[PDB]
């Protein structure tokens, strides 16, 4: 019973609650995908000054 | 006969009704499985953002 005690509080101690990740991992999918997106769009100011001339 | 009917308090006392218990299990089984499901349904709330972009 005290084996598996102290594996009961080593599991405590360390092990991660996947659940939890199961939404942060999309959510962080979703933020990169838009990051992305986001420095495509900065990229792209260069262009404007084209114009002009 | 009294060692016989202590026995049986302590029966009395502590015992389970486990009739009443294959009913919760199948009914907690099942609410664990639509549990399942709509915290796996709550996770996918980041995914429509992705399409106004």
């Amino acid at each position: 019973k005290l084996q598996d005690s102290l594996d009961a509080g080593v599991g405590n101690l360390v092990d991660a609650d996947l659940a939890k990740e199961s939404a942060k991992l999309q959510s962080l999918q979703t933020k990169q995908q838009l990051g992305v997106q986001a420095l495509s769009i900065a990229n792209q100011s260069s262009s404007s000054i084209l114009s002009l001339f």
